């Protein structure tokens, strides 16, 4: 059992774990942290969502199926010490990379990694960092030629429905047979997405900056994605 | 006329400039200042002798010729708003980025790439923001395969001499025709140069911490190189 900021992380075999999404919100290397009641059930939902979007379309993920609520069940992977960022438009720390404006679309996308290190703050890392981290050019390649083919999908499929994808955070690992695949969650919290019309944040950032209510702007996504009314 | 932290650079003609070092030293982002007597002396001196070894193996540079004690004449660039950063040995920032120690021997190089913006405190970017910024992936390719040649070039001719090349900063424009040429300067400014048997810092990490005699050290990477006492 490994209880994390936003997720439980429970064994179940070898194979395989149980993803538990929590309520609990942190931001600002979390020293911001509220509780929003069925926070963990939406992103649970959309998680699975996503991850079967992203199979159809030949992505190799993580999940295997759903064990009731807020629980998935995934494969276990040897996981990457990386977070994966994809950018479309210009928001959050972007801006402090690039004298661009918020909302600035990028004449293509940008990825980023990430190295996972808390005693580091998550610093940006580069291909020849990832190396001396033991992560082959060969594996940093295929990591971004998947994260770029997951925007693609993402962002069709998000903008037939009215939805932006601004951002996104995906992480990695390796399976037994060496593959790598897709792993953790693609929720509201892990995404930046703004509606098409009034380009106004339906994501994170609502409690990041405190922008309105999370859980109406999460329930948004999950009416605009479903065309259902969230059943908790 | 243009007039830098350490540089002034004055134009000639068309076609060329006048590099001049000063003896003003900056770090911090400039929030420490100090002036060293010869500073600018060595410093010009010691980007001759590293500009005329790396042509002499073959390495595009700017430089032209020498106009009479801390100033050289070089040729114009478009430049590329660009630091480019290798390093073999774990010093400085990359303590930051790698949970690495300070004297860590890489296994391979690595090359860092920050933007050159005063607003944004150069940040560190990758090979999408390059692409953004307009600098195209063929042009960093070539631009890290000759900052690569550049370090074994040093690192080399340094170990021959009991110096230790532990990083350092190039920076690049265009030419006329669309060539890619190494500029600014290459001194114990721009460098991390340590005593191969003892370990201590011969370059500007002096003024940076305090460990002594600025002028004194970068005498004695001037005289170990050149087998000369410093004339002025
Ligand atoms: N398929 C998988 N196999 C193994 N581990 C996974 C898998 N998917 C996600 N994980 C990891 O499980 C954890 C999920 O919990 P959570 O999102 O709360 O992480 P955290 O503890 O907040 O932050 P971090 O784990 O990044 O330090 C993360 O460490 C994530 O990388
Ligand atoms: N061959 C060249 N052609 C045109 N410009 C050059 C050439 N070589 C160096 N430069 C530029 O000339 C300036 C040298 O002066 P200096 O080192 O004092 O820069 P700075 O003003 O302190 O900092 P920066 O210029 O990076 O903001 C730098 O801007 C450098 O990029
Ligand atoms: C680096 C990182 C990004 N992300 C997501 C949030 C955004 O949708 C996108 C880019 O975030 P970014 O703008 O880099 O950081 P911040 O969240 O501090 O503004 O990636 C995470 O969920 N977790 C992370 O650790
Ligand atoms: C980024 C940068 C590096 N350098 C040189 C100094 C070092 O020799 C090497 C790596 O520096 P780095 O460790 O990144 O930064 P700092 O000088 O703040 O410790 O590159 C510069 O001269 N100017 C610069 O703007």
């Amino acid at each position: 059992v490994y209880e994390g900021k936003a997720k439980k992380m429970i064994p179940i075999d070898d194979d395989k774990l149980i993803m538990e999404f929590k309520d609990d919100a942190t931001a600002f290397d979390g020293t911001k942290k509220a509780r929003f009641k069925g926070k963990g059930w939406l992103n649970a939902q959309l998680s699975v969502i996503f991850f079967k979007l992203l199979e159809e379309h030949g992505i190799k993920t993580h999940f295997i199926g759903v064990a009731g609520g807020n629980r998935l069940i995934v494969e276990k992977l040897d996981m990457y010490p990386l977070e994966v960022v994809v950018r479309n438009v210009v928001a959050g720390s972007l801006k402090k990379r690039l004298p661009l404006p918020e909302g600035y679309e990028l004449p293509e996308p940008i990825v980023e990694l990430y190295y996972k290190n808390d005693e580091l703050h998550d610093p940006m890392i580069n291909y020849y960092h990832a190396k001396v981290l033991g992560i082959s050019l060969d594996e940093i390649k295929k990591i971004e030629e998947i994260a770029l083919k997951v925007n693609e999908i993402l962002k069709d499929y998000l903008a037939k429905k009215g939805i932006i994808l601004v951002d996104f955070k995906l992480e990695f690992g390796k399976d037994k047979n060496g593959d790598i695949v897709l792993a953790d969650e693609i929720s509201p919290d892990t995404c930046r997405f703004w509606d098409a019309k009034t380009k106004r944040s339906l994501d994170k950032d609502v409690f990041r900056f405190d922008k309105g209510d999370l859980i109406e702007a999460y329930k948004e996504i999950y009416e605009r994605i479903t065309g259902e009314k969230p059943e908790f």
